[PDB]
């Protein structure tokens, strides 16, 4: 393979990890839905399932999301075209692609399998999430979103821990962001206040979304009940704020800065890149792999 990753930062141990995954997708071609297995259900949200599936054709075990629509064939068609750009999208911070297809109602997105899951399954088991851990979290949740923004001009719009994946390599990837903008008109709250008033989408809205689930994997419980109450809350009163004492000065600043609800004098990607909490996480030994495998009994 004639891997052309210079673009990319990439360590030793990332080079290795991502030239592996795009060396396994070569066995991968045209996707069809009599070629795979299922094995068992990875997860659902409101717009879709996912599935742990053996693509028969490769041997690969895969995550399937299927996404319910039956719409016009020409527009249906549209989404799978933008889909497509996803092959392009390769990046230690985000989640593996190895295709997306339309079949008898349904569109699979099919990506590599993380076998830690998401965020908040962790979290259901973990309790909570050492400050630590969130640091490396924080690191690679920064670096994907500004991947996404630099290399294919494309924001998030849905980052909350379920669309943060781990695995038993230590790797965190997100996943679900906004590729297709076709999909995005055919489709507990994480919405920035200006979001949810109606404000066209910044990447100020995916910084506000990570701090609000940094806040709850750090507590252990979604930080803000009726809908309305919820929604008003996000709106019309402060931010929350981690509890002192319990966190480091840094961490709580850096929360405080993502959670401003003045998009404008909310921190952007570049300061907080540079900002205490994350020189001091990126400087930190953690051994994010064996913490996993502990804490969610995965070997
Ligand atoms: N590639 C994957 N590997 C392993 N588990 C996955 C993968 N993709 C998704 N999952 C799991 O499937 C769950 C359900 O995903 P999903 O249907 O996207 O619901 P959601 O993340 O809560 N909502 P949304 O992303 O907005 O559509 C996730 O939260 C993950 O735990
Ligand atoms: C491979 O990496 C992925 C990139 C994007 C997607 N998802 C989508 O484009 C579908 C939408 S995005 C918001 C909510 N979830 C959805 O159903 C899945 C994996
Ligand atoms: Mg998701």
């Amino acid at each position: 393979l004639y891997f052309q990753l210079e673009e990319l930062e990439l360590d030793e141990q990332q080079r290795k990890r991502l030239e592996a995954f795009l060396t396994q997708k070569q066995k991968v071609g045209e996707l069809k839905d009599d070629d795979f297995e299922k094995i068992s259900e990875l997860g659902a949200g409101n717009g879709g399932v996912v599935f742990k599936v053996s693509h028969k054709p490769s041997g690969l075990v895969m995550a399937r999301k299927l996404i319910h629509l039956e719409i016009k064939p020409a527009i249906r068609n549209q989404i799978i075209r933008e889909l497509q750009v996803l092959h392009e999208c390769n990046s230690p911070y985000i989640v593996g692609f190895y295709g997306a297809f339309y079949s008898d109602g349904e569109i699979s997105i099919c990506m590599e399998h993380m076998d830690g899951g998401s965020l908040d399954q962790v979290l259901k088991k973990a309790g909570r999430i050492p400050e630590q851990i969130l640091g490396k979290v924080s690191i690679a949740v920064i670096k994907g979103l500004t991947y996404l923004r630099e290399k294919h001009k494309i924001m998030h719009r849905d980052v909350k821990p379920s669309n943060i994946l781990v695995n038993s390599r230590g790797e965190i990837k997100l996943c679900d962001f906004g590729v297709s903008g076709q999909l995005i008109d055919s489709m507990r709250s994480y919405m920035s206040p200006e979001r949810l008033q109606g404000t066209h989408y910044s990447v100020q809205s995916d910084i506000w979304s990570m701090g609000l689930s940094l806040v709850e994997m750090a507590v252990g419980r979604y930080p803000i009940m009726a809908i309305f109450e919820l929604l008003d809350y996000i709106v019309n009163e402060p931010p929350p704020k981690l509890p002192s004492g319990v966190f480091s000065l840094e961490f709580q600043d850096f929360v405080n800065k993502c959670l401003i609800k003045n998009p404008a004098e909310r921190a952007d990607l570049k300061q907080l890149m540079v900002h205490a909490f994350i020189k001091r996480s990126d400087a930190e030994e953690v051994d994010f792999a064996g913490w996993l495998c502990s804490t969610i009994g995965l070997n």
